[PDB]
C-alpha cells in the first residue's frame, strides 16, 4: 500500500476563492492519481481520475495536477456545495488508500 | 483499515453469462460499498456507489448485494468489454481501502 499525505489536511476558504490541497505519495504513482469529495449522506465521489482528468458531471471549478509525488488539487471556483472532504487517492498499487482527507471549510 | 477480501480472486465467465464476486469486509461496514473496475491502462472506474446503487453511465448489466461484511457483486449479462479487474471498497471507516482485485475473464 502507499501512503498519501494531504497537506493542508484542512483548509477554509470564502466563496470563489482558489482552494489549495497538496497531497504526496510516499511511492511514485506517476500520473495516476483520483481525488475524492466526500460528504454525509453521499458516497465519496471522485471528481478526478488521473491528476487533472476530472469525471463525468464534475465541474471544471476542480482541477488538479501533477505527476510522480507531488499533487496538487484546487478548486478555482469554490462553493457552498463544495463543502466536505477531499481526499487523494493512487491507483499505481494495491491496497488504494487514501490520503486521509482535507476538511474544507467555507470562510468569511 | 477495513480489508476486503475477494474471492474468487480471479473468475471466468462466458459472454451473457451471470457473473458473481464476492467481498467480505473485515469490519461491518453496512451498505457502505462502492465497486470498482480497473483495466491496464485505465483508471478504476465506479459502477456501484451504494451497494446496489448503479452510477450514471453505468449499465444495468451490473448489481451488487449485501450489508455489513458480505457483499455480491453480480454481472447480469457479462460483455467482452468488461474484462478488467473488479476490486470493492469500503467507505464506512477510513483509511479506505480496496479489495484485492478480481479478474474478470470470459471463458468459452
Amino acid at each position: 500500500d502507499i501512503q498519501m499525505t494531504q497537506s493542508p489536511s484542512s483548509l477554509s476558504a470564502s466563496v470563489g476563492d482558489r482552494v489549495t490541497i497538496t497531497c504526496q505519495a510516499s511511492q511514485d504513482i506517476s500520473n495516476y492519481l483520483n481525488w475524492y469529495q466526500q460528504k454525509p449522506g453521499k458516497a465519496p465521489k471522485l471528481l478526478i481520475y488521473d491528476a487533472s482528468n476530472l469525471e463525468t458531471g464534475v465541474p471544471s471549478r476542480f482541477s488538479g495536477s501533477g505527476s510522480g509525488t507531488d499533487f496538487t488539487f484546487t478548486i478555482s471556483s469554490l462553493q457552498p456545495e463544495d463543502i466536505a472532504t477531499y481526499h487523494c487517492q493512487q491507483y499505481d498499487n494495491l491496497p488504494y488508500t487514501f490520503g486521509q482527507g482535507t476538511k474544507l471549510e467555507i470562510k468569511r
